[PDB]
């Protein structure tokens, strides 16, 4: 049904713990398609699409689950908006 698209950031230990490995597959079995990426700032950023429900669930995740050895301080989540089709094919992890 409804299709969103929206921004997110998570600070705190956040690489070098497979972050990036764990969102995408928690993604993909979610059905949730777009990109999360390391910054130069010790943060990850990401943009998530899909059914809202999906990308709500996957938004919990980064914000309260993340990885095993991670530890989420803060989760910023900004520029949602609805969307009629998905700008992406799956969800990449990227450089």
């Amino acid at each position: 049904n409804t299709l969103i698209s929206a921004d997110l950031e998570i600070f705190g230990k956040v690489q070098g713990v497979f972050f990036r490995k764990h969102m995408q597959a928690e993604a993909k079995k979610l059905g949730v398609v777009g990109w999360v990426q390391n910054t130069d700032r010790g943060t990850v950023q990401a943009q998530l699409q899909g059914p809202i429900s999906k990308v709500r669930h996957l938004q919990e995740w980064a914000e309260t689950r993340g990885s095993p050895k991670s530890h989420i301080d803060k989760a910023n989540f900004n520029n949602e908006k609805v969307i009629l089709k998905l700008d992406y094919s799956d969800f990449q992890i990227v450089k």
